[PDB]
Order: C-alpha cells, then structure tokens, then sequence
C-alpha cells in the first residue's frame, strides 16, 4: 500500500483524547528517558510517538541539562504511543538532534541531523537503511520539523531551515522517495521566518504551519503540490498562534510584530477559510493549552472565533505541540483525519530540576460529541537526582 | 472470524485456577504499576488483562493514593494474563478513569471514559482507532462496566450509568459495531440501581449481571438480545452476593434493603434457574472470596444452596471481581467457557500505606475434578515508600 | 507438524555447552525472579526455559525462603534459553507448585499442580487454554516431573507420584492428548519410589529416569509404549546416580539402600545396554556436575566407566537436572538429539541468605570434539536483601 | 534467498553516522550488561549488534573486571541497533570469551569459544541449533575474529587462530555451510600474526583485516575465495593502522616491527590498489577515532593520504573497531555496502572504575555528502559502583 494522501480533511466538531503517557510519573521511579519533541507518526497499521533522547534517564545525573540541545548523544527513537519512553520498550532510529519521521504506507522514512553547527548533515534512512544525506547549505544549524513529514502518492515531503534563528533565514521544501531526495526548491521568502514546521496532507497537496521565530506572533505557512509548486503567508486571524504573543486583536497577513520574536513549536489546520489554531492559554509563558476554531481565522484578521476547547489549564506546563494526521489506509475512513500532541515539559527553565524533559498527550479531531478539560503532566518535582 | 456467540454455557462443576500474576509481591522490587480493575478478556487468539493505572508506580510518591479516582492521569492498559502490571510489558490502549474491552473476532474495541464528572464523554476504539464517543447525558459521572463487554455475531455491548451512586440514576445499553454505536435504549428501570456490569454472551444474547449501589444487597441483572429487547429483575436467592450484604435469609427479586447502601462490583451465571454466584466471604469486608453453586438461586428466595467453593481465604482481602468467557473460536469448544477474575486489593482504607493497588487471580469453569484453596495476595505491608 | 517422535537416540561422544543464564549474577542488580527448578523444553521451533517462581524478586524481603515450598503464590512460567528470568522477558503459564511441560508439534502442553497437600490438583492446559484436570488421588502432595514431558506421535507422557516422598508410594503414567488425558495406568511398583522423572522420547517410546528418595542410591527408572505397557528398573551401574549417595561400588537392578533415603532429581540416557550418567560430584553434598559414560552401566553392576567429563568443579553448588530433547522436525537431523539442563542452587540452606534460588546452564550431545569444564553460577552471596 | 555475496563495494565518499546505543550513558541508572566487542552484523531483514558480557550489569559488585577475560560467566548475546544492552531486551546466542556471527540470507551462524585455555571448544550454531564444534588444535587460546564472519553464495568464513599472541600461532580460514564446517586451510604464514580479524564479502571473495600482536603496527590481511585458495600480505601504507605504532612514515607490505608488540582490532576496506583505513588519533593509547582514505595505500609505501573524516576526538576513550556489510538483499542496491563500528571503552585501565564495557558508534559508507565530528561515549565515570 502506498498512502494515496489525496483525501480531504474530515469534518470535526472537536477532539477526542487519543493518548497521555504519564511519562515524568512514571520516570520518577521507573527507567524512563529523559525527551523532547514526542512527536507522533502513523503508518497504515499503527501509531508511534518519535522523540529525541540525550541518552540519559530521569533521577540519573547523565540528565543534566547544562549539556548543549545539540550533542553527540543526542538520538531519535521511537515508542508505541502512550507508553513511557523506555530503553526496554524503544527503537532506535537515528542519531539526532534535530529529527523528522514519516511513512509512506511500505516504510518509514526517518530523517536525522547530527554533526557541528557549520556542516550539520540530515541522514536519511527508509526501513532502516540509509538512503541519503543532505548536508548545511548555509552552514548555520540545519534544522527541520520535529514532528512528522507528509506523504503522498509514494513522496514523502519536509522543510528545512539553515541560518540565524533571529533574522532572515533560507528554507527549503525536499520531496523525498524511498528516503532519497528527488527534487528541492528554496523558498523566495524575504521578511519570512520558517521553523519546526508541522505539515499535513490535504487533497493531494500538503500544508505546514510553522514557527517565525525572528519578528511574527502568528504562524507562517507554506502549501505545496507533488511538483512543488508553493504558496506562502501568514495565518491571519488576530486569534494569535506562538508563543509569545500579543493580547488577540487585529491579525495580518504577514508577519505580526509585537511580541514577534522567539516562539514555539504548533500547528494549526485549514478548512476553506477557516482554521483550528492549537496554542498556549498564557501570551507569555508555555503554560495551558487550547484549541480555537476560528471559522475566517486563515484569510481574515479580526480577532473574533467561534469554538475554544480546553487541554491544558492555565495552571500547567505545556510546550511544544504539532500535527499528526490518520491515512483512509490505517482508518477506513473516506477522509484525512486530523490529530495533535502536544508535549508537557518539566523542569528547566521553569523549575527547579537539573534536567529538562516532555511527557505527552494527543487528540484526534471528531464529528461527535468531545469535552474539554484539563489532562496535565502531573509529576511532583523535584525528583530525587 | 466474528465469533458467533450462539453457543450456551459450558456444563460444569467447579472453578479451575487459570491465572496469578503476584503484581504487588513483584511490584515490591521490580517497576510495577498501581493499578485497580485488572479485568480480563480474550479474542479468538489470546487473553489479556486490562487495567486502570493513575500513571504511577508501587514504592514511588506518585502513587499517594489521596489522587481522586477520576483523574485525568488514569489511563486504560492491558498486558498478557499473569503478568505483572509494568510499563515494559503494558500496552496503552485508553485515557480513562472509567472502562471496558472486548474483542469481536477480528479487532479490540476499547471504552475509555474520562473529562469531569459533569461531562465526562467515552472514547471508543476500534483496533486502537478512535471510532466514536459517547458524551454524558445526565452530567453526573458517566460511568461503564469495569470488565469486558459481551460480543455476538459482529456485535458488542455494554451498559452505562449516568446519575446518582446513591439513588436513582440512568442505565443504557449500547450495541456497538466495529467501534461505532448502532443503537441504544435506556432501561425503564424504577427502584432499580445498576453499576459496574458483569455481562456475558449466552445463546446468541447478553446476560449482565451488576451492583445496586442504592438500596440492594443482591445483584441485579440485564439480559437482552441483539435488537437491544430486554428484561430486568435481581437474583431472587437468599445467599445474598454483594458487599455489604445481611446475613443469609429469605431474598428477594427485587432489591433487599437491608444493608443495600454501597456494594462491590462483582458476578454471577445463570444456568436455567439456577445459579453460581461469586462474593467475598465476609458480609461487612471486602475479605475472602468464594463460588457457591445454588441450583434455584435465579427465581426462588430460599438460602439453601448445594455446592461452595473456596477461593480467597476470609482472613485475606479481596475486592472486584467479573465474568469474562472463552468462546468455542478460542478454545475448539462447542459451548461458551464461564470465567472469572478477582481483583486482590491492598493498601488504603484497610492498611497503613499512601497508595491502593490490586493484583489478580482468574479461574475457568470445568467439568472435572477442582478443588477449594486459598491464593491470595501475599505481599508484605507496607513497602518502603 | 505432529512430532513422529519415532527416530533413535543420535550417536554422541561428549556434551557441548548451549547455554548459560547468569540469572542470580544479573539478579544482583536488575529485576529478576527468585526460581527454582529452570527446565528447558523445545518446539518444531524454538526452547524455553520454565521456572516456578514464588513471585518474588531476588534483593526482595519477598524472597524470603521460609515461605512454604508449596505455596499459592509459586506459578509455572517460561522465557527463552539463556535470559535471566525477568517478570519483564517472562510469559505466566500456569499457578503451580509442581509441573511440567511439552510441545507436540502444534502447541505447548503444560501441567500445573496447586491447591492443598491433600487434594491438589494438576491443571493441565494446551495453547493457554485449560483441557482438563487431574485430582490427586491418594491425598498426599499430587507432583510430578518438574522437567519436560516426553512427545510421540501426538500424545505427550508425564508420570505423577502421590503418597509418601519416604515410603512407598502411588506413580501413575498419564497419555494426554491436544492436553486432554485419553490413557492413565499405575505402576505396579512394590519397594521402588519414583519422583521428579526426567522423561525423553526414543524409538517410538519414552525412557524415564527418575529419583527414589525412600531407600535408592540408584536411579528407577520406568519405559513405556503408547499403549502404556510399561517396564520398570533400576539402572545396574555401581556409578551411583543419586545424591546422597555411597561411594561407587557393586550396583543393583534394584534398589540400593545404603544412602538411599533422601535424593535429587537427576536423568540419564540409555544407549543399548550403555548409560550417560549425569550426578553431582560430591556423594554428600548438592555439589560439582558432571557426565559419565560408562557402556555397560544400564544392564551390569560392576563400578567401571570409560568417559567423564566435567561440568561443574566440586567446589561449586549444582542442583537439579533433567533431560530435554532436540527433534528432527527442530534440528534437521535424522536422530533424537539429548540435551540436558543443570540448576544452579544458591542460598538456603547452604549459604546466608534469606532467599534460595537457581540459575542454569544446559548442554547438547554432539559426536564432535568437547571439553570439560567449570561453568558454576558465579555469584557473590549475599546480596542487600 | 541466499545472499550471494557476488557484488563489489559501494563507490562511498565518506561515512554517515548509522548508530549510537549510548549504552554506559543509560547503564548509570537502568539495568545494562557490562560489555565488550559491540560488533554488528546484518540479514537481508535487519540488523543486529553482537557482543561478550561476563553476565554482570553496570553499578553491581559483580561487574568488578578482575575477573578473567576467559571466564565461564561470558556469554554472546545481541540487542537491536543503537538500544543499550540490557538483560531485557537482548537475545542469548553461546556461551563464548571469544565469537563470531554472520547470516547467510537463511539464518544466523552464531560462532562461541569457551573452555579452558589448553582445550577450548568452538560451538557453532546455526539457527540457535548446535551443528559443530572445533577443538582447539595447538592447546593455546583458541580464538576468533570478535566481529561479523562473511558469507557468500551460502556458505559463510571466519578465521581462528590458536598459539601464542607475543610470536608465532597457527592461522586457519574457516568455510561453513549451514553450520557445518565443511573446509578449512591452515594459512602458511611464517613471520605473520593474524588475530581478531575484521571480514568482509567482496565480489565472491572474502578480505579480512587482522591485527599482529606480535611484531607489526601495519595490519596483517588474507583474502580467498569460496575454495579457499588464499592470499596474504600486510596493508602497504605507511599510514600506519594499528594501536600502538609509529609515527606515520614509510610502510612495508611485510610487518613493521616499530612498536608493533601489542595491538587493537581494526579494520580497512580495499579499493582497487587504495584503503580506506579506520584507526584510532594517538598512536600511544586507544584514543580517538578517524578514517582515512589513502588512494594507493594498500600497495604503496608512501605517508601520503588524500582524506581525513573525523570520528571520535583525541580527548575521548575509543577501541575496538570492526567492519560490517550491507547485502544487495538487504539495501536494494547493486553493490555491496560497507560500513565499520566503533567500540567506546570506559573504565579500567584507564580510569578508576572497577569495570570495564564499551558502547558503541557506527557508520555506513555513502556517495553523498558527509562531515566529520565527534561522537564519544559520554558517561560521567565513576558512577556508583
Ligand atoms: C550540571 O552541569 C553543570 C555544568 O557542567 C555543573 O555546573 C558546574 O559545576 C562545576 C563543578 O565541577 C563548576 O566548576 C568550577 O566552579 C568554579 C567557577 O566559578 C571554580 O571555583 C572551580 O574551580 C575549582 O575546581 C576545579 C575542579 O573541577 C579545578 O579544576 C580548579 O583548579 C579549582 O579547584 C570550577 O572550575 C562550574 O562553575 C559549574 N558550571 C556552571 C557555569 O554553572 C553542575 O555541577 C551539574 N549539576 C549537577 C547536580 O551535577
Ligand atoms: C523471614 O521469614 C521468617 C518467618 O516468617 C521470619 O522469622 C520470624 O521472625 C519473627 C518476627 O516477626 C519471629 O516472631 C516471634 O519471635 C519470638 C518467638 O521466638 C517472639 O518473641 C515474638 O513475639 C513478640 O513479637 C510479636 C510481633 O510480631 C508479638 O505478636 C508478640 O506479642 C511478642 O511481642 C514473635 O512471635 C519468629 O520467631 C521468626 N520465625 C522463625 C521461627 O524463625 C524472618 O524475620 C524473615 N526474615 C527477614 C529478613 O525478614
Ligand atoms: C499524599 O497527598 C496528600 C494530598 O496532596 C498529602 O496531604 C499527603 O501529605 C501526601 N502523602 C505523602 C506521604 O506524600
Ligand atoms: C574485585 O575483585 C578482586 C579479586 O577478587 C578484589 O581484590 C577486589 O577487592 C574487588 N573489588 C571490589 C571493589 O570488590
Ligand atoms: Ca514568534
Ligand atoms: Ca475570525
Ligand atoms: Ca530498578
Ligand atoms: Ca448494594
Ligand atoms: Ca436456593
Ligand atoms: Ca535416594
Ligand atoms: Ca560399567
Ligand atoms: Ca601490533
Ligand atoms: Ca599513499
């Protein structure tokens, strides 16, 4: 089965809790990795969390956070959703530390980047195997989603950022076969700041909704098709998407200034002009999380929405969160069902601790009844070591 | 292969012991979950046993048992039957603080009821894909079996309460196909309480048999065929199977008000209108369990029985307990196998520790030589945390 | 695939080492089960080792030996050849405080005994489900082989004793088929005691070789058809087999007296009028292993031999053995290979330790060069707990 | 499918990182073998890495190193690629202080030499099957190549010497099918020393890479073909290969006897008259890691060389390193993959621990782009124990 990805996103009235992994619970007395990024990917049999390990468990002294994010130790490994990420019940995948994983409907493509900041290279492995590298274009942290790529009709497709995290930047969309590269284009995008996008398909095409971590408080994006052939802007609810952010008001089109800087790994999905926005609840810290339906957030800039849904108190961590989608091959369903995770990270630099580290819930959009509520991380901290 | 559920009930005997899994004497040393509700339940292939877990483990802070039970840390998992509960051999299959599972032939379906208590919606899952949700109709804890559902000819069903634990409430039963609800009735049941059903498949139609929380200390049962017709009554026998319970007496079928105010989840089958009734041995404790086989305990109010069997000892405590069957698929059978598991509770309110945990044991019905003995938990309290 | 069962022993010269667990070495810092008796059996496909466990791990307050041998918490379970046995790498077979197991080419039959010493009971499953159950019939601790039963044909052969472990007993051969029993018969066995017999199929029948622990230095042993028709002995060789044990001498067909009560279970294998001997070294003591070719020693008492080849130095514990088999349907050969298993006892009552446990090592026969050698346990007694 | 070993090696510009298990690093807290000689090898399905543990985890007494190499608690085992080795996730494979295996497209050829230093015995297994041994021909530490064997065309080739490691052994080329030997050839080598040879399949041919222990700091090599007509010489370059040795200068195609006493196992690949050569950085002690390609290094004198990729800094502990292929049925290409792993030793001599494990790295050669770094270790020693 190759996954045709040309359905069109399922209509949902709100989302119904797939997954939570209590993995910082768990951890406090189990052997449990220290992670981030706990990113989920499907193929057309079952579900996976993805997450990067700096090889070290919780209540060990190896957690110590003062280690660079970009270390030698650094891996990509993988763990049936909703477990705790363990050595004894996670798959290795690739050395890493910044990371991609998709599959295609015959294998998973996995895309991991080690190596200095000034020649990072992107190992490429499909069923395992290594199928080709990608090395820094502008010799500047290569970096890409941290949450799954997007496949369709045997492609499988990602972006790719090399540059300053704090001004303009060169991004490139990769349509990836088999784990080899078979077309790039840059993206012609100046005053654009693209980061840790989260792509979905959608109808033959795919669309990623990302960070702008140089001057936007709302989300960029970028559509392509199969030859990529792409559009850019910027979600234009004033419904605003990072984090951090300015009070809602009047959105843009383009990058939002106030509060631009910085940001956090989300997502969003478009239907028409419409869009759920996935966010924070707090403008300022990576605290609650909601999710909005904005009936004309995508086209129009007014800061009115329709629906909110509640995740994550106020009260609670969150953090990172991105798309994940479910095939007609793996649901037998006629349509592309939208799912997000969403990450709870603990410790540094919020708390006390010396680590830092996620554990994870996820939720799938429905067209039946949901509740929203609050489903947190729930460790007491701090742990022993 | 949806198996048929036609078949009748095995003639037999007595109780065969099938399974221990001496989770909290493990749970001491190894890394083990708190659990409560370890129900089992099989496919055409295997068995597994399903847990609730507050996402903690034994001898760990986590596992303060102060934690309300509807938690949004608890979560649905299962593991093969004998196992002890740890996070590296338990898949995950819901979020939940309230649930059932049953297998149809050809996939799990999963119930897992979490949110607050005034909107709590059920999760289903079909083959570990979401397929449906059911939200709270009277906004007062929505609540399910805590053991499996019964599934004949490619269907499934369950029972559901929502209102009161201490007066009248609302009871539904649902019929499920691959994941989906197809239909539903609630009861017309004045003066009746039902929660935490105990349900079998028998002859091509569910028996369920449950706890009056409200004002019976004996059971009260549901049976019901595939168009959702049922009938209600509670088991008329004098040799009274909830807990708390009077002293053996004179019954009723309708519900004995003496000591009818709280109850276990517990079970019982009928044969013609005879019946084997599981209960603890104690009438005021959750201690000691015990099969008795009383051949009109089904119509008739007399306490005169003819068979007992032992199976917990009164001097050790007990707790839950269900039915779960093996089908002839399974087991090569032409008739439907009677089981059942007992939940072994330790810790609070009884004993001097932060947390409540069960294990388990299981037995089958066989029509051969058994024996009356006494396996219990075994573990030694408290720990060290 | 049935097992025919029907080829001959292969032609050996010596044993090679297949495999060694480490498990109370391991046991020392990981989570590993207290065990005693670590018996492996084989499919067409693969081998195990089965253990009873008293559901306790070792470095435990639960290990603590002073529970009664048989207990309701001991159970049967399995994990592959040469892992320590873990409650995260080990599958739960039966609740048992004596057992056996096989595999006849289509599934695994298990027999578990639990319940009280006067009315155990052996629960006897095919494929995880329960087929029937044998109740004791002389009311004094139903037992049997603790190694692996014998396979012919599609039948499978074990042996139970009931009655006295120091005076004359009852001993039952059973034929079970798809692990229903379709044949039993008792041994008319005035003056012998058969316990823990270690059974391997040849020819067509099964050769038990088994322990008197009433008034035998020498091994009984007891053959059978699959008719049952049966013969019964001692084995001839003043290379006496047991422990205790006098000093090697003239030898009997019957048994020899002098050191007789008490014993150890143990195996040989007969080649025409030839035995492999398998004993401890020491005639007092549980220690050193070795093997022993003496080509006469089946059918003659004189004390000669002509091969011996170290297992384990004198100067280490051993334990129990028993004999497992290789069939043509699993190795490709034409001929029944013999194996062998030896436990590994450390603790109680020989050492300082709260707790007694085994680890293993296991051998095959080969007709390629060999060597003798020391593989003892390894482990540094006590431990923390 | 038998793999045919007919292809010629990958044309590679360098070497993308493969894996990292992080093993000492998770070793801190969770349950991980102490080990040595992480060596990988592949089916057409997947791949596997191998390796010696004297069956004691890190943080345990049991892990304390003076014990002997030739011990009776060392066993082979293997583990999935890049997971730490933990008695919860690894295969036992022989008992064995010295081993090889390698997958002929059927099934795995496991190789384990235990027994005493005057008599040691290989035990070959095919499939997890015994199905011969090889004794020791010159009473003197009969062993083997401590990395992947090689096959091609359904039989499989290792080498093993027996005698002394400070002068003169004996050599043989071992030629197994379906773990039967079923030819060898007792290498002619006067002044040579071969030990812990690194073999792979190339074009129908087997080359091995050694190390001389006794008076060479170039390596020894020995090619042959599936008749075991056989070559010999030593790698020409003089980029000195192994550890310790001189500074680089002018090779010899015979034993360099500056500093060649002692040694490390290594490996190199042959192209056409070049040599991609993998070492460690200081010519003293087992630190760091890097690869060369010297253009005509395997039959010319000269110190010049045409790339340096950095593997493992001078600052960090490396050791052992071995070659491993990629089979056509396994990559889907048309050539034959070469890739190497890294053995990173931490502990005892060089540092105050009372153990000695590695972990390990590896790296497969591509035709893309690639960057050199470091990917060390990274334990924080002592831990506790
Ligand atoms: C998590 O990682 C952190 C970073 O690695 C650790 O913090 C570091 O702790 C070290 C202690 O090893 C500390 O080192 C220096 O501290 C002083 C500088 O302000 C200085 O006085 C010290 O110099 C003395 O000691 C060293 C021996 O290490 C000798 O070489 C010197 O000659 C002298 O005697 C020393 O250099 C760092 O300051 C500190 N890093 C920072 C910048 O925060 C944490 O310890 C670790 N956490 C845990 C719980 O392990
Ligand atoms: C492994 O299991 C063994 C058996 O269970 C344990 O040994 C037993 O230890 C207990 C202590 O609980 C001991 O109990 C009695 O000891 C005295 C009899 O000689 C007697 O003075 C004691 O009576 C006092 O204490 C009890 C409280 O438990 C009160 O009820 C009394 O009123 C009085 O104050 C007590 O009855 C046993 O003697 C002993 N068993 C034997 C026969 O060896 C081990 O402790 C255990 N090992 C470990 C390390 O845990
Ligand atoms: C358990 O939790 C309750 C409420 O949070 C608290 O009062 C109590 O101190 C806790 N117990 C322990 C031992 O931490
Ligand atoms: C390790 O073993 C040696 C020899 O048995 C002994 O001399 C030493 O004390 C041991 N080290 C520790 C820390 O136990
Ligand atoms: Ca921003
Ligand atoms: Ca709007
Ligand atoms: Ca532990
Ligand atoms: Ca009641
Ligand atoms: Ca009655
Ligand atoms: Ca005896
Ligand atoms: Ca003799
Ligand atoms: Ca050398
Ligand atoms: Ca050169």
């Amino acid at each position: 089965v190759i996954l045709t990805g040309n359905s069109s996103l399922c209509p949902i009235s709100g989302w119904a809790i797939y997954s939570k992994d209590n993995g910082i619970r768990i951890g406090s007395k189990g052997d449990v990795f220290v992670i981030r990024e706990p990113f989920i990917s499907c193929s057309h049999l079952e579900c996976r969390t993805f997450f990067l390990t700096q090889g070290a468990l919780l209540n060990d002294k190896h957690s110590n956070g003062t280690v660079k994010d970009r270390s030698p130790y650094r891996t990509l490994m993988s763990c049936p959703v909703g477990e705790a990420p363990s050595p004894y019940n996670s798959r290795f995948e690739s050395v890493a530390w910044s990371a991609s994983a998709c599959h295609d409907g015959m294998g998973w493509l996995t895309i991991g980047i080690s190596g200095p900041d000034n020649g990072a290279v992107a190992v490429l492995k499909y069923n395992g195997i290594i199928t080709d590298t990608i090395k820094s274009w502008r010799n500047n942290i290569l970096r890409t989603q941290e949450s799954e790529c997007a496949c369709v009709n045997g492609s499988c497709f990602t972006i790719m950022t090399d540059g300053p995290s704090n001004g303009q930047a060169s991004y490139k969309i990769l349509k990836i076969e088999k784990g080899k590269v078979t077309k790039s284009i840059e993206l012609n995008a100046p005053n654009y700041h693209y980061e840790e996008c989260s792509c979905y398909p959608d109808t033959g095409k795919v669309m990623c909704v990302c960070r702008d971590n140089w001057h936007g408080s709302n989300r960029p994006w970028v559509s392509f098709d199969q030859n990529l052939d792409y559009q850019i802007g910027y979600i234009c609810s004033g419904v605003f998407g990072d984090n951090p952010r300015p009070n809602d008001g009047t959105g843009s089109c383009g990058p939002v200034s106030s509060n631009g800087a910085n940001g956090i790994k989300g997502f969003s999905f478009r239907y028409d002009n419409g869009v759920w926005i996935g966010r924070t609840k707090s403008t300022s810290s990576r605290s609650g999380f909601e999710m909005i339906w904005d009936p004309n957030g995508w086209t129009e800039t007014d800061s009115s929405f329709s629906v909110r849904q509640d995740i994550v108190a106020i009260t609670d961590w969150s953090g990172y969160s991105g798309s994940f989608v479910q095939h007609p091959e793996l649901t037998g369903l006629d349509c592309m069902r939208p799912c997000f995770w969403v990450e709870l990270i603990r410790g540094q630099p919020k708390e006390n601790t010396i680590w830092t580290s996620g554990s994870s819930i996820s939720f799938c959009g429905v067209n039946s009844d949901t509740v929203g509520w609050s489903w947190p991380d729930g460790a007491e901290l701090p742990f022993s070591i």
